[PDB]
């Protein structure tokens, strides 16, 4: 009964990513946020210029807010939300920590969260797109804004390294 | 400069997490602190009440402060801080994640809540007298008060079971 | 242009009501609204536990402001709005007044207040489409917020049954 | 049990009504406010004037509050009130709601208003002068203050249509 | 000099408390407010549920403030208000401390109350009546203030151990 | 017409003066607030400590919100609210204003008022009482909260001369 | 030293008055600032409009602290300031108080209120340049401030009279 | 690189506004809200009425906001967006200025400014569409709400004039 | 289980106070803080000069608020906290109450209060010590926050004396 | 009368222009100040680094207050205000937009600002004198307030291209 | 540029604090003002009554920050502006500080610092003809307030000690 | 007596320092502070990037505050304050101002600051330790937090001159 919920759980749970269901292709949407509060504390922590230094923490706190509401989100609706160590290594997918992270130049910590954040954009991309299909009215508006937040973080990011969207 | 610092920190790391920096026993403490979070983030999201579930919320976002300013004090000690998944779960000491706890009765994430605080507090009942020894002055302060937090997050949780803190 | 005002109104509104339109789902969303704010008024006073009349109260205020909505977004887009007793008697679905709930329990009420707020969904979601064929552009956006408001009282109705969505 | 009580309850309302008690005054007090919310609110909604509009909403929004106090004042002193649609429809005097009014000036609206709000005062005076009577201390202390709120919308009113008070 | 004051003082209560006065009676009225805060006191520290804690809390913190007022309010009518421990044992009533309450249940401790403030109020009720006669005009404004607030909490705790005022 | 009104006007003072109405007393109360407000205006000027200027103004401020408040609710009641300076010259009473008084000492300012809000009180307090008579419900509340802010100027006064009320 | 600081006062005011000073100017200008208060008030009563009464407060208000900021500056600037009604009578000039105005128009009132405001400005313009001369350096920056002000009140109203500045 | 990017910006400028990009549509929005702020700006120094003096000095600030955040949505999704004065005089469409406007009655002011807006939407009602199309998500969202916004402006309007939105 | 838990408490507390611990002098801490308060409150009403009366209120809600620190403080380290007025005079040391202090002066009062605040002194500076030992982190922290405030109240009772700390 | 105010206008216009008439002249001022803020809004957006992106946009405000300001007070003393786009590129002088302005280096935004903002400040210069002599007293004060607003923003400036306005 | 500037500095300083600039003479000011900051912020360390001590550390921030503003508007009028200990030492006239000060009476503190700041307006009454002269526009504002603000101080100090400004 | 009580406390100073009295070397660690200040706000005028411009100006006012509060704590133990412009270039120690520090590079500025920041850290390193042996139980706690202050000051001043403190 306990046991029976977790295996019913986890039989559901790729039978429902295997054919993209907009929940489990946000599950992924969801552990890349999660691991980037690490990247971003580090950068906050270790990093250089007091400017960017914050920053980091301030995006450190809205990830961790655009975690909370999106799987409240997933959550109304009934839907699988990932919880746990396992299941955000194991679900992630194209972003990283880095130990040595530690001693890079401030350039080179952003150049990293330009690209990675990129890399966010694209499963959100397609997310949205089974909202739309699956009628997941409220879902989908939420979702959008992730969209701006995500997007306009590269642009700020970008003319800190003085230059335009439109190269990356 | 790249991969060397990063060894003349990996090495000191296992050399001083054994005749016992200050912020090596912190490092574990620190690393608790993730792990917690994590356990309450997630019964701040699947706990049966909504009072809890708050508390969870609460707990969690004073939690993500307490690593920003235990580190903060390090970082300006010049000592070593945890960074990266993997320096976590290395140094991670009796504090858990479960995807099976989601479906735990309110009750329980309470007593387990109880116990991960009672740990929390052997490592950082010495994180303390290493900082009283090596005369970091700053941060006993700042371990001191955590221990306290960390104090009455139990008894609150003990009296919501309907017990003493007398027993935990 | 006097009474002739009205004969208009009432029969563009039965025709309106038939090959329906967004506009007349609406009048029966916001005829549902105003009697639940009535019910939610009757908890808000009788309930027993405070932490549950506050919220009774809480839903009932927002239940308001979201007539209130609802209904500009409406005549801005010069349609028809329930405004009235006999609109809101004839137009309203599935949603009761029962002067002896008073009696029953929290718990009793918290279930009824599921079905209640189940009830509401049916017609914001018809509306929801009705909304995306008009291209009534500024409506829709705004009630998907109704959509996913109501969601989220229907969990935090659940798990004050000790519950998941699940059951309901 | 549940039916035990509530024909006690209604028994009880008709005694009390007819050798007449200060909630029972009190019950078409409030069941006026409830409809004069209604009146309000479709003036706030319809009305051409914005300074009208503005006005309108917040004299619903008031009505509501003092609708939430009188009660909890009457709930203080074991007394009945009225909660439900069908209470409200037999215990109200004198104010109607009228579909056809969103059709009239914004001058015959407020005109209309005076009258209400004049007629909302005698159950008020009334009751007032009952609470006295029946030493409720605190209940006496709150009426005077609808009352007095009453008159100062009058002449709100008043000078709204460029005359005074004596008029009327 | 300091002397001659004291005596006359002590008299004149012993005429007063006897041939009754809105002052005397006040003077158990204030006496009993400082022997609640007390009880209260001690269960927002010893009291199980944080729900509980805090509202206790806040109740003492009020009783507080009516005891400030109160005693002002008989300042400005040139009235002896009692000050000190002495005085406040004498001219209590019915209102205890117990060292064994911290070991009581929560459902116990608001049972008790529910006693006090009920016996407080037969007091103030009396003080309420002399205030009229004795035409202290401000004064009787604020003790129907402290009437009602013991009636609201009241019910408050009424409805705390799911029942209604009805049965105390 | 015009004309038709203020004679009307001021025939009506005469009769409800002498055959003596609330609003009638209430015009001399008004007057001496009037009067009042400079006494003060000019001892917030000219005196000596900065403790006593900042005072003296905010007894000034509150005298004119005491003048709109009564005022307004005489209005509300259709009542003749003095309203120029020949209306204030032949109502007023007992309050001068001394040009000379700039050269007292601030010892003498503090003791003169204790005189003035005395001698206010003695309209106030017959207000208050035809009030009552004339059942003008939440006039009479107003005026007790005026009676007893004097009071409590009175021994804020009497402790600023080291005394305390009871001398006075 | 007693009542010899009198003569000295009214002596070397009138010598003051006639080769004039800013002073003495100032001394008219705060005697008509006294004077519109009255009328300001007596409309903030009696005006017909409520958006008219909230302005006719707002400025009477400001009045006030106009009076008490020129004072403040005259006296930093050891001159006598008008602090009293004998005072305030014969000094004043071209303001009017007129019991009958409260039967006038809100457009007869703010016409008048134009005419007010224009002579006011006479004064404060003349004096203005008598402190120029006199090197009254904080005082003149201020008297400035009051020469807008009440250029911005003269717009306001014609504009409320449906005109430009132009006829006025 | 100079004169270069700007070619490869005005060519791809005029084709696009041909087979019409969103960002083109748009960039004729963008270029009236440009054009309305003076007309507004205009008003809100001119008009007769000083609530509407303020409304124009309202609606402008909100519409130099709508620029800053349609545009910051633009250049974040890599497209073109107006910025000088030629740009816009290009651009703007059916949108005026007036220096013979200053003259006009208020009534007409809210007439004409009630087409404006009435035109800002045909093009905004397709901006928005071809957002729909591009897939561009965020920018959905933004566009919808100025449409919106834009809407509630006109009955705003109309209600000032005393007729519905019905007919404009 | 019942009355055991009591003897148990008093035996426990009897010992632990001879061979004295933390808990046992904070005990005496506690109950003087209690005394205070009222000695406070005393002074808060019956003080002649206004600046002091608000000062000895200022204190005695500080008191209260460090009573709750401290014994959070306490309890979270399981120790027995004083409770009830058996607790506290049986425990209380050296701090007194007197009926006729309302005859002394301001300066009597001061006078005798920083008396009583160097003996507070005496017990948080005694356990201070009984803290360092018993390693009671959370709790010395605090209690040297109280150390502190006592004597800052004790200078500034001394210059209201016009006087230095030095003479006490 | 529409037509004959407008040419009577242009005619009174520039006839006030070639005498230096000091509001004619601040029609320049204001001219720039408009142009300026299209040329610091594209600053705002299309520049590169964070914060000098904001302050620009901040600046865009300010000025925008400036006209606002200066406008009114310009207004308030009868006299012609430029407020249209004909007027604005008309009776502009030496500021300039410039597409081009998108892909320019900040420095080179920058620079640009210092020195057209030097170029703000000399018809200023003069305005400002022409107020002094006109007797304009509350126009000029503001206008002193605009130079140190346009002053201080070059400094700012050029220590961001880190040197001293000694240079420029 | 080093040791060439410093002398293009020093040399045009003594050669301008001669034929006076309006920079030089405030230099003085400036230099005043650090002075005077030591014996109030010494004034707000040692003075017997709590209230002056409080008067003293606000003048003081005051001061500290009549330095950043009149400093800020030389930067800005490219102008020399004192900054280390040695250009205050030659600079300040008739300012003290004094070990032997803290000793004084409160009363003795008051009457110098009344000629300490009697004297402060000598310069500053010069300040500000020099700046009156150069048509240093903005400046000249400030240092008028300045003599204000000082002019104030003076009556604040005069009246605690129970005399006039005129005097002193 | 005055001069009695000086050379008295000149004797007590000096005997105090040579035998290391923890206040006596706290009287270094605060007329560093006072330097500071100097030097910090010529930092803040004279500097040139806006950023590090404020920051100082920012630590400016934080060390007039640890000046304040630190002086306090030791004035509360009755320990001697230096006080004065003689004993403070007297009592400092190891930092300066330097005139020529207008016209260095901002590198440079803070390269300064973060040296003579540590410089700062050793009198307190040892503040500190002859507090916990003199059992100065408030003073150290709040001496402790300086270092903090102290401390991070210079992370902050590192990575603005972009590296670590491992190296300083």
């Amino acid at each position: 009964s306990i046991d029976e919920k977790y295996e019913a759980e986890v039989k559901k749970s790729e039978i429902d990513h295997h054919k993209p269901t907009a929940g489990a292709m946000l599950s992924h949407v969801l552990s890349n946020i999660f691991y980037e509060k690490i990247s971003l504390m580090q950068a906050g922590l270790y990093a250089k210029s007091a400017n960017y230094r914050i920053k980091f923490r301030e995006i450190a706190l809205k990830e961790d807010e655009w975690f909370y509401l999106i799987s409240e989100q997933l959550l109304d609706e009934n839907e699988l939300v990932p919880t746990t160590l396992d299941e955000f290594v194991s679900n992630h997918k194209f972003i990283e920590n880095d130990p040595k992270a530690k001693y890079w130049t401030d350039e080179a910590l952003i150049e990293n969260f330009i690209n990675d954040f990129q890399n966010q954009n694209l499963f959100i991309g397609r997310a949205i797109k089974l909202a739309q299909k699956e009628e997941k009215f409220s879902l989908e508006l939420a979702i959008r804004k992730l969209y701006g937040y995500n997007l306009s973080i590269i642009p700020y990011f970008a003319g800190e390294l003085g230059k335009t969207i439109g190269e990356f």
